[PDB]
């Protein structure tokens, strides 16, 4: 299955970070946000993977992640020329995509659990219809809105929300997306909605529903406040528990993607902070 990372744009809610600085280059802790969400693609064994960004962001990402060859994937690049939505992505990515299935996940989101890896490559494995995720909040009404029982309804911060499960920023289609995004009509404002996507998919009875309740962590990236207790979280499990969210390189490590001699040679030209040792103890023992 292939993958697109959809960046995102801006954002202004975090001015003054991001007057020179990309939103997904930001720190999370220790590490770019866009790091994250590659990450859960990797971790769901998709490793043919479009990065969309903006014009002015995609030689930045270009120059932290290259072609993908250190971490045993390939990346590729396309811009959004305009913002016109997150359904774009299929147009854009129409070539890129062929005839296979594809997963979108959204520059800015932050996902972590035990047990999430099994869900993402459950959902990878899915040669038919789409896979969602439902995320337990506070504040339904300003995210996409997943209604159940199985799924019953999908809106799109719907005023009056019919449950607190926000549709989060991740979605495995197989290849019908592609057509189902050329057939969306444009909402008011026009954009390209992916919850009319997933509404194609609900009406095929074929929409999938994953809730991530108990133990699993989707975090906020939207304001400084929210932006800090991500680090923190992540800082928190790391140190507290031992494990690195995220971390490109030990994943690919534990994929099989890349040899022991080739994640010492990731480790080699960068012997020195905690990332680095985390790194090259791995590959011993």
């Amino acid at each position: 299955m292939k993958g697109i990372i959809l960046s995102g744009g801006s954002g202004t809610r975090l001015y003054p970070l991001t007057k020179v600085v990309s939103k997904q280059l930001l720190p999370v802790y220790d590490k770019p946000m866009v790091y994250y969400p590659l990450s859960v693609l990797m971790l769901a064994g998709i490793k043919d993977i479009l990065i969309i960004s903006t014009p002015e962001d995609t030689p930045r990402f270009e120059q932290l992640l290259g072609g993908g060859s250190e971490l045993g994937i390939s990346l590729s690049y396309a811009v959004q020329s305009s913002p016109d939505g997150l359904a774009q992505a299929f147009i854009i990515g129409e070539e890129f995509i062929g005839d296979d299935n594809v997963a979108l996940v959204l520059g800015d989101n932050i996902f972590y659990g035990h047990g999430f890896t099994e869900l993402l490559q459950r959902a990878a494995n899915r040669k038919s219809g789409a896979t969602i995720f439902g995320y337990n909040v506070k504040d339904p009404q300003r995210f996409g809105v997943v209604e159940f029982d199985k799924v019953i309804s999908i809106e799109e911060k719907p005023e009056e929300p019919k449950s607190s499960y926000a549709v989060t920023g991740l979605y495995f289609y197989d290849n019908r997306v592609v057509d189902i995004a050329k057939n969306i009509t444009p909402s008011a404002r026009g954009e390209l909605e992916i919850t009319d996507v997933n509404k194609a998919y609900l009406e095929l009875g074929e929409l999938h529903v994953e809730l991530l309740g108990r133990g699993f962590a989707w975090l906020d990236t939207g304001t400084h406040e929210s932006l800090l207790q991500a680090s923190q979280f992540i800082e928190t499990i790391e140190k507290r528990q031992s494990l690195k969210v995220a971390c490109l390189e030990e994943i690919a490590y534990r994929m099989g993607y890349i040899s022991r001699e080739q994640l010492i040679k990731l480790a080699e030209p960068l012997m020195k902070n905690e990332y680095g040792q985390y790194l090259m103890n791995l590959a011993h023992r």
